[PDB]
């Protein structure tokens, strides 16, 4: 079992608003860069930069960063960066960061932290499809498809078609 | 004195807006728009225009009009109702009122107040261009243009193009 | 089959907090009164004072407001609360009015107590304190102190337990049936 | 100058009433401790410290980070860490970072990256006086005195007893 939050059509209205959102906050999406975090947080990246292509006519580049959880076992798990392809200079660019869900937020700050550290952004924003609190550091979402109130015990499924054949934003047990 | 809208960013305001509208109702069915005063009206037929665009169904815009009374002896004024026009029937139905400048709420809680003289709908929602704070009733906006802390010695300019020429939002002294 | 969210410690804690947020936004609690919905919101708004008057060494005022919903438009539809009596001991007039209830949930009772409010006396400012926010609202009204927020789903409702009333401190979620 | 927002009176209402919040979200501040960054959020978070012990007796320990801002020409400033002093094994215990204003986000980042890198912390939460936001990371404060948005052409000016001999908030134009 599983309570369904969003289905496909929720989650189209959710993105189609984000990327206005976006539009809005930096006026215009020039000099702006999108990159999705893993392989969920991509395809939503991609998502986004069509919709914005389509509404102000000039494509939006999408990068992506690779990032892994690594265990002790010996427990706080890290995040850690595996890659990065970025395709253009992002240095006093604006980077909009972009992943599935958030919760820690460790996850978003191994992201930061590797494009501060490789270049010189002007600003680093976040989007998110979810947002589930229980946040462990300072970090929050700039943009949010919604907020999912959880418990720990729970677990938010994301499914996108490209990668999941079905768009649905569920809650469900362990 | 500072200008914290121009005319784009009021634009780019009204359109996130408008798709906030779209995703929180999921779809503008069987939700009305209800603008309150002059430039409450025009906002919420620019919204409305917008909606239509989106979606591809027109949004029935109301109409209510308020004035400000005042007695004798910074404040004590009191927002009135002095008119009314909603073309369709909201009984059950999303309200969402639209105004201007949201500041201390009481002109908002006088159309509230309203509303509900002509139908009682499922919900009422409030979208506003600026925020400026001072709410002195427990009200806010759902939809917000720009959030705008001010201190009571300011004053929030707006201009619409429809009654000014001008589209902009600005803060000046009251002093 | 509850989850309790607060206890009573967790509970004393929230209220300690508002009571400290109220002074700090009202730059002291001087021309401020509490005005308690319905039983608990009541004995939360004494408990409020009382601390109040701990902190700052005055006294402040509390009133109440009962408030009923009635039903039915006879078609069912939404039910509309409705304020059944008022005491507030002193006059409020342009004084800050503090609105103290357990649960804000729709919005439909605090729009009831103040329309009363606002009709009966022309206070400065009228501010609203809750012990929980369940979300759901079906108006434009916020909560301006909020002790938790508890999001609930469809099924889910909140229990607001409290000594002077229920012989127990608690606040949990539950399955309502 | 432009405007003042707190006066003396106004700071210790806001500082009494986060350390009441910092009590009852961290359910009494065991294995909790303060860092105050720089000189002036150092001074804040004693003065938080003093007030936490007052209110359920138990006493916090506070430590310090400096930080200083390094330029490449004589507006991409970075600020690093020169200088950490922490009393305690903050591995598994909640830490919460203490400043007078936050704006970029980009000197609590550095002041984050210290402590996750070296300890590992639980938690990491941030508590200021002021947020006079146009942040230009995914960063907010748990915590907050006042929420002042600005100009960049305006810059608040904190003063603290312990080090101006007065206590204030103002905005002034530069
Ligand atoms: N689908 C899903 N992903 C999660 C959930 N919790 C964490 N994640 C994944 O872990 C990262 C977020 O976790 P955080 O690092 O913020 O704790 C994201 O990349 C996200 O894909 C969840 O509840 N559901
Ligand atoms: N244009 C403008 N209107 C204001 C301002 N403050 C209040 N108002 C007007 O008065 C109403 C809101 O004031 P409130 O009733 O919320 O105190 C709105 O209808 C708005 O048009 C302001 O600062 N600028
Ligand atoms: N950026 C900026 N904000 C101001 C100025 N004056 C007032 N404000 C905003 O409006 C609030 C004033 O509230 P007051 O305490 O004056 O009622 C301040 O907290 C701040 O957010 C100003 O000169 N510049
Ligand atoms: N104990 C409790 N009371 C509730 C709950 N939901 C609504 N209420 C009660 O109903 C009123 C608020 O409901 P509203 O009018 O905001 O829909 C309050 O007076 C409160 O006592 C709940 O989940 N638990
Ligand atoms: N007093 C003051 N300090 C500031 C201001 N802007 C940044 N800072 C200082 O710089 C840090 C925050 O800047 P950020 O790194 O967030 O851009 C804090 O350590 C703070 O003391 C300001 O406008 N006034
Ligand atoms: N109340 C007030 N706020 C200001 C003033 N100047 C700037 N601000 C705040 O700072 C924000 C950003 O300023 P901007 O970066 O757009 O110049 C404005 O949207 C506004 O909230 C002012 O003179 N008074």
């Amino acid at each position: 079992q599983k309570a369904v939050i969003l289905d496909e059509q929720a989650i189209r209205r959710a993105l189609t608003r984000i990327a206005h959102e976006m539009i809005e906050r930096n006026k215009g999406m020039n000099n702006c860069i999108l990159v999705g975090i893993k392989t969920r947080g991509i395809y939503l990246a991609k998502r986004l930069a069509e919709r914005i292509e389509q509404i102000e006519g000039n494509p939006v580049t999408v990068g992506e960063i690779d990032i892994t959880l690594y265990r002790d076992d010996l427990s706080n798990d890290e995040p850690l960066v595996k890659g990065a392809d970025i395709p253009v200079d992002i240095t006093d660019q604006k980077v909009i960061l972009v992943d599935d869900v958030l919760y820690t937020g460790r996850t978003v700050r191994a992201g930061m932290d590797a494009l501060v550290d490789v270049g010189r952004p002007s600003s680093i924003q976040l989007a998110v499809l979810v947002d589930r609190g229980h946040r462990e550091l300072p970090i929050r979402a700039d943009y949010i498809g919604k907020n999912i109130p959880t418990s720990k015990s729970e677990k938010v499924m994301v499914q996108l078609d490209e990668v999941d054949q079905n768009d649905l934003v569920a809650i469900y047990e362990n």
